[PDB]
């Protein structure tokens, strides 16, 4: 057997990338999508028909340039998405304008926008997660989004104050992050080379995973964002991954299964208090690494925003 066959019996598997070429060849359950890839699939030739359908559409909203651009980068967003589905048989995850990562009304705002063209188009909710970068603001407006049927993707989540956050506002996923804290450990400390136990995006989503079980909490993990197949393996359990064509073909390619790592035989036990916003950004803060990889994040999705504005902008 080979280790993508083997990883499926433990974990459901994901496939992160806005190409729905690699929804064929791979067959995933799910699929993710965020600015950047959705500013990468917009630059593949294939995908122009998406762009002018998204474009088409924009002009038959506004006579307003900026709200044609508004509409169209939506759309375009969705047409993928909507791509994928057909491809795919469980979620696809499309992520909000970065730049509204601090701001809750604007977030909830966007991700109702979002929802509302999904289902124009005749999808459901429960085909979409909408997904939001995993501040205080975001986990805010993931709470009350899930009060309102809409499911979300706490993504970027680093510390465990946004993994204890997210729990508490009941989101229905979170995408803590591995590939990223491996490189924030390589360049902020003398170890350049970790066992894949000793991985520190590997021990946080499964300390992650633990503390969810543990309290019997029904958010979703995915851990996301790889760097080898290593980090992968390594989190064999975990309920669902999301992985990049690259080191899906990897899995593919690799001969010999493997022995499930992630699990939680246990008791569920009780829960603390929520976390107030006060401790929460004591806790996140206290993590370095989080600090510096969440805002980052945010930072480099903003910028992707705005090329995939300047690119349609060009279109009108």
């Amino acid at each position: 057997t080979d280790k993508l066959t083997s990883l499926r019996q433990y974990t459901t598997v994901v496939a992160d990338t806005g190409d729905i070429a690699a929804m064929k060849l791979y067959q995933p359950q799910d699929a993710t999508t965020n600015p950047s890839l959705i500013l990468n699939a917009a630059q593949i030739p294939e995908y122009r028909k998406l762009i002018d359908d998204a474009v088409a559409w924009a002009k038959q909203q506004s006579n307003d340039r900026a709200q044609q651009i508004v509409d169209a980068t939506d759309k375009l967003a969705v047409n993928i998405g909507l791509e994928i589905l057909k491809l795919v048989p469980g979620r696809i995850s499309t992520e909000v304008d970065a730049r509204l990562s601090y701001d809750t009304e604007a977030s909830i705002a966007k991700a109702k926008r979002l929802i509302k063209l999904y289902n124009d188009a005749g999808i459901s909710n429960d085909r979409i997660l909408i997904k939001l970068a995993s501040t205080w603001q975001g986990i805010r407006a993931a709470e009350q989004l899930e009060k309102e049927g809409i499911n979300c993707n706490l993504t970027l989540l680093f510390s465990f104050a946004q993994a204890r956050a997210c729990a508490e506002a009941g989101v229905f996923l979170i995408s803590p992050y591995v590939g990223e804290i491996l490189d924030w450990y390589k360049a902020n400390t003398d170890k350049k080379e970790y066992a894949p136990a000793e991985d520190p995006g590997v021990v946080s989503v499964s300390e992650i995973y633990q503390y969810y079980k543990e309290h019997g909490y029904e958010t979703v993990v995915m851990g996301a964002s790889f760097r080898n197949i290593g980090e992968i393996l390594e989190l064999a359990g975990c309920d669902r991954l999301t992985i990049a064509p690259t080191l899906l073909k990897e899995l593919a390619e690799s001969e010999g299964a493997i022995e499930r790592k992630l699990s939680y035989t246990g008791e569920v036990k009780a829960r603390p208090a929520r976390i107030t916003e006060s401790e929460f950004l004591w806790q996140h803060n206290q993590d370095p690494m989080a600090v510096d990889k969440l805002a980052e994040g945010i930072r480099k999705f903003a910028i992707d925003q705005e090329k995939l504005e300047k690119m349609i902008g060009d279109l009108l």
